[PDB]
């Protein structure tokens, strides 16, 4: 083994969002959640036409977006701002017997068949390990918390200590029938310093785009 | 004369969540609010069939569900995690004339006919008292906030401080008519140190049944 | 040359919310977000029957409401609670070319035709200024955020440090068709020391009212 990942030191002075970040780092600091009833009618039907189940598929669709726009791949290094070359999904796995949950991460690959292979190998392996973090944390990761129990009309996350916490969090809900369409609640949490409403806003339209494309 | 109530000094060692809690009490502490659009088509009918004001009937279903699951009835006592043997509801009552509000609790009984009687006797007495807390704090209590004004799609409660804030908060909304169906918005505020999305999920799942079941 | 706009200073002893404020400024201090699925059917058609841009007309209504109820026009001055005679709308404007946003404020007027003149000029003058605040801070203002990217079911704003931060914050979304009605997602965040659920409640019910009366 041996690694090293996407350092991309951004100098904040040549940045077109220099004071925006500056202000939301200090006095105006805040995170924010928005939630959408997401059309998944075509996604689900094409995910059921294949023998895969709706999770790694969706994980992948998000991971793709997170690995398109650098505004989601930002964190704090040695007192400096960086952009990871890649970000990997840290999803929740539930334990029926003990009623607890573990969060674990797979390695992201653009090719869906490659990624699902990594995912399946990881979940078929650690899916029954009771360690809170069975594979531990990793520098370059974003989060997806499954919430399959509830068809929520809002999921707000409310962090105590948000300092430099830029890594975005997705919470996803219990899908439901409504008209012809099958809708499914999805929520994001992002630190305002690294995401203007515009950024979050377009990614939720490309998420709507990619769910109507294919499995991955 | 005296009272003395509640306690089950939980050892962190044996607990199936020792690290979930530990990490959610420092490093990555937070709370989370989720909201749902609740079917009360069956509840409302049964409640309107009998001489019962809506409010106290709901406060009771919320009561039952708190006193079923150890996870809600948790608080930090003398520097330790305990689970109170029971938890009593603390509901808001509005003052017309002054346009302020008061929260007042009623001792919880599993038998509904008992509780509504203590609730009546409580509000008949204090409902026109202008004290913010006409009866005061009670170690072992959860919250219900009346919000009959807005048919809300979201309601986040954003605590400025959450250290050992474990007692949950409910907020119920202006119900309304839909497709032969009647829906009403509810929200929970919980601390992720004592409440995984699972617990909170099933408690909203039982809330459906208990509402599609009798008054109490 | 010189300004000086007046407060209406509040003494905490005579005020009917003397401990609602004191408590919600200390131990129980918090902010809260609620979102509504606002009906703008009437407000839209009447906007489109005139040659008026939607944004400024809405901004107007919001201010009309803000400047109708003192509870939204409260801030800290010199360790003292005050009430601004009037409060002005601080709205955002987006820049396509640089993918950032700037916030600027127009001076409020009851007369819609007057306000639109002042708005239109402010936007025609500063709309292409790449400065985060081309006009800047003014004590007596409330906030609006354009989020026309997403028909959100929930917008929650999770400010880091809420100390005395009383200025209310609106966020409006991508309006959408839904059977003979056109709904527009809207959210308010307010500080509970100056806004009870009832205060925010009626303001949204009058908001619905004005959106069914005229443009302004």
């Amino acid at each position: 083994e041996k690694k090293i990942t996407g350092y991309t030191t951004v100098d904040i002075s040549q940045w077109h969002r220099k004071e925006h970040f500056e202000a939301f780092q200090s006095v105006a600091q805040c995170t924010y959640n928005q939630t959408v009833q997401l059309d998944i009618t075509a996604f689900l039907k094409t995910v059921k036409k294949n023998k895969h189940k709706f999770y790694p598929a969706f994980i992948h669709i998000l991971a793709r977006l997170m690995n398109a726009h650098p505004e989601f791949r930002m964190a704090m290094k040695d007192g400096e701002l960086v952009i990871w070359d890649s970000v990997h999904p840290c999803y929740t796995v539930f334990h029926e017997q003990t009623e607890t949950f573990s969060s674990l991460w797979s390695e992201y690959h653009d090719d869906f068949r490659q990624f699902l292979h990594i995912y399946s190998q990881d979940v078929a392996c650690y899916g029954e390990n009771l360690a809170y973090f069975p594979k531990g944390f990793i520098e370059n990761m974003f989060f997806v918390s499954a919430n399959p129990w509830v068809s929520f009309t809002s999921f707000d996350l409310n962090v105590a200590n948000m300092d430099n916490f830029f890594a975005p969090v997705f919470t996803m809900g219990k899908y439901y029938t409504q008209g012809d369409k099958v809708l499914m609640p999805l929520a994001i949490q992002v630190h305002h310093a690294v995401c203007d409403g515009f950024h979050v806003g377009r990614m939720l339209n490309e998420l709507q785009q990619y769910c109507d494309e294919w499995q991955g």
